[PDB]
């Protein structure tokens, strides 16, 4: 079970770079990784990743979660 915030809806539509620094803010125990939507990512579970998937401009466009 993991600790601290898991999710950021609000970041949807902000860019990449901002978004990977205000998770990483506001959850201490987490990597914010930015990677083009639809990246192939492992299939396993942490409490210590936060994928951020843009589009080509650069904009995060799925919601961020620890996972």
């Amino acid at each position: 079970q993991c600790s601290g915030k898991q999710e950021w809806p609000e970041l949807v539509g902000e860019r990449g770079s901002k978004a990977a620094k205000i998770i990483e803010n506001e959850n201490e125990d987490v990597r914010a990784i930015v990677l083009p939507e639809g990246s192939a990512v492992p299939r396993d579970l942490r409490c210590d990743r936060v994928w951020v998937f843009v589009d080509e401009r650069g904009v995060v466009v799925d919601t961020p979660v620890v996972m």
